[PDB]
C-alpha cells in the first residue's frame, strides 16, 4: 500500500541510515543500519525476504534479532544464524564487510 | 530529525497502530508497525524509548530490543529486563487496555 515503515521519535532525536554491502562466500548481502540514539535497527535483504531486526544485549560485537534471524557482527565480520534450520546457532553463515 | 524510514517494495502496506498498556499502576504505550512478515514494536517505558522486533516464539508474539523482551499473548503482556534480571524469571506484567 505504501514503501516504507516510519517511526516518529522526539524530534530532536538525530537518526542515521548507512548500508553496506555484505559478501558471503560468493554471495552479496545488503544490509542497512538505521541508527537514533541508543536504538539501532538492521535490515536485511534476505533471498527470499527483507528482516528488519533490532540490535540487542551481547558480550560483544554488535547483534540483532528479527523473524527467525540472529545477524552479528564484530569488526568487518558478520555470522548470519537462522534459527529454524539451526537452532543449535552453531553452523551460521559468515560474511565479510565489503 | 525525529524519525526512522525504512524503505521496502512499494506493493507492501505498511500498518501502524498504538496499544496502550498498563502495568500495574503504570501506563506504557506500544506502537506495532506491521509489513509483511515484518512486526516491529516501539515501546515507550517510563525513561526510554526502545524499538523491538519480532522474533521466533512458540507461542503469542516476542519481541527483542535493546536489553529487553516484551512478549504479549492475548490482552496481556510481560517485560523482561535482561540487566536487572538477566534471570528472565521477574518480568513486568502488563494488560492491553
Amino acid at each position: 500500500a505504501m514503501g516504507e515503515i516510519t517511526i516518529k521519535l522526539p524530534d530532536s532525536v538525530k537518526v542515521s541510515t548507512n548500508s553496506i554491502l555484505y559478501k558471503c562466500g560468493a554471495k552479496d548481502l545488503s544490509v542497512t543500519y538505521y541508527n537514533a540514539g541508543d536504538i539501532s535497527l538492521a535490515k536485511l535483504e534476505l533471498e527470499d525476504e527483507t528482516v528488519v531486526a533490532s540490535n540487542v544485549i551481547s558480550g560483544s560485537g554488535a547483534k540483532y534479532a528479527g523473524s527467525v534471524y540472529i545477524w552479528w557482527t564484530k569488526g568487518k565480520t558478520a555470522s548470519l544464524y537462522n534459527l529454524i534450520d539451526n537452532p543449535e546457532e552453531d553452523k551460521p553463515i559468515s560474511c565479510v564487510e565489503q
